């Protein structure tokens, strides 16, 4: 995930540029795809400013290996980021950084 792929994926999917927040609940880490998208005029970020932003969550989806679990989750479920409901994507670090860790 760059935030180049990551506008792509709001893009393809729902035709909006939204909103990706991160979120830490019990010790998990979850991606929230808010409802709020570039093309409302009371957008609290700019054009630049919010692609910053997604290359920065992309950074962290990057790092800790959360990119893959964006990238499945989004393209195959049918939600919409609606007004109360979030998107909120699981990143699963269970297989993803247990690697890094090295398993023997």
């Amino acid at each position: 995930m760059t935030g180049q792929e990551l506008r792509q994926l709001l893009l393809d999917k729902w035709g909006y540029s939204y909103d990706v927040q991160f979120r830490r609940t019990q010790g998990k880490i979850f991606l929230q795809v808010m409802w709020k998208y570039l093309e409302q005029a009371s957008f609290p970020m700019n054009e630049t400013e919010y692609q910053e932003h997604l290359d920065s969550v992309a950074n962290y989806l990057h790092a800790l290996g959360g990119a893959v679990q964006v990238k499945t989750f989004i393209t195959q479920t049918k939600e919409r980021p609606r007004l109360g409901k979030a998107v909120s994507i699981p990143l699963d670090l269970g297989e993803r950084a247990s690697e890094w860790i090295i398993l023997e």
